[PDB]
């Protein structure tokens, strides 16, 4: 009990510093301490009850600065603290947590599209590079299932991708998995039960409302019910057995819509609205502040 969905950063006209937390138990939103530096295209995650904001870019009227930053938010104090920075700036990043360690995957630095991957050790406050992906990927969806790390879709600098790959930590090795049925860059990727879900994204022509899931045992991708809204650069998380998608861009509007997927009924429903429309947020779940 007592866990909230935190959304950090994002974009609307410029990169944002907002940290806001939604309580599914009562529908309330809380505005919390702003990020020290505005950022869009970041990712969020939680280790040990602390929220981490990783990478992104500060797009402002006076600049576009890609971020190598790792910042830690403590709900007990409502304060952000800098942690060790990554080896390289990573905008349009994806992240995943394995056994208390944060993996930062891909992303861009200027016109460079990274295949590199690095791993953070909170206990030592250190990053170290691990094996790079087989493909350069920005706008990459990342999730962890059964202590394996998945990198899904994205953009390699020439093509948006339907491909996906998996990292096996004990071998420090990446291997391709079955590709998705749809090209997706800037999708929301998460894990629910024994499947990796890829929701939304951009296929090179349109923002998508379709959603597909990879069953790690059968190695197949299957479509589930589509979202009500097409969206790219959405936030996503799982809470109490349901997927939540937050914001994104539908080709016309920066959405404030938050939708919730119930896997038992295979249905999406609108559950709340963010306080303002935005895309490119980082999202994670931890205890209320
Ligand atoms: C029109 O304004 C917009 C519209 C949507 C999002 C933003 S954003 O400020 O949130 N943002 C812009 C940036 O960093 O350029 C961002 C963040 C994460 C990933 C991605 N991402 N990565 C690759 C692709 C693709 O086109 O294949 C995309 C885009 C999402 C499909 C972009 C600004």
């Amino acid at each position: 009990v007592g866990r909230l969905i935190y959304t950090a950063g994002g974009y609307f006209r410029q990169s944002l510093s907002y940290l806001e937390a939604y309580n599914p138990s009562n529908g309330s939103w809380l505005r919390l301490a702003d990020l020290q530096v505005p950022r869009s295209g970041l990712a969020g995650c939680v280790v040990g009850g602390l929220l981490y904001a990783v990478g992104g870019r500060n797009n402002s009227p006076d600049g576009n600065t890609d971020s190598s930053a790792l910042d830690c938010y403590n709900p007990m104090t409502n304060q952000w603290s800098p942690c060790a920075s990554m080896s390289v700036p990573r905008n349009r990043i994806g992240v995943g947590v394995i056994d208390g360690h944060i993996y930062a995957v891909g992303g861009s630095h200027g016109c460079i599209h990274h295949s590199s991957v690095e791993r953070y050790e909170p206990e030592r406050d250190e990053w170290h590079l691990v094996a790079p992906m087989l493909t350069r990927r920005i706008g990459v969806g990342v999730a962890v299932l059964n202590r394996l790390l998945y990198a899904v879709g994205g953009f390699d600098g020439t093509n948006r991708l339907n491909s996906a790959e998996c990292y096996y930590p004990e071998r420090n090795e990446w291997r391709m998995i079955t590709p998705m049925n749809t090209i997706r860059s800037g999708a929301g990727v998460c894990v629910l039960h024994n499947c990796i879900y890829a929701a939304g994204g951009y296929d090179g022509q349109d923002q998508l409302n379709s959603v597909e899931r990879y069953d790690v045992e059968t190695e197949t991708w299957t479509f589930v019910a589509p979202m009500r809204h097409h969206r790219s650069a959405l936030g996503i998380t799982v809470h109490q057995g349901k997927i939540y998608v937050l914001g994104g861009y539908d080709g016309h509007t920066f959405l404030d819509s938050v939708e919730c997927y119930d896997p038992d009924s295979d249905t999406w429903s609108e559950v709340t609205r963010m306080t303002s429309g935005r895309s490119g947020v980082g999202v994670a779940v931890t205890m209320e502040p």
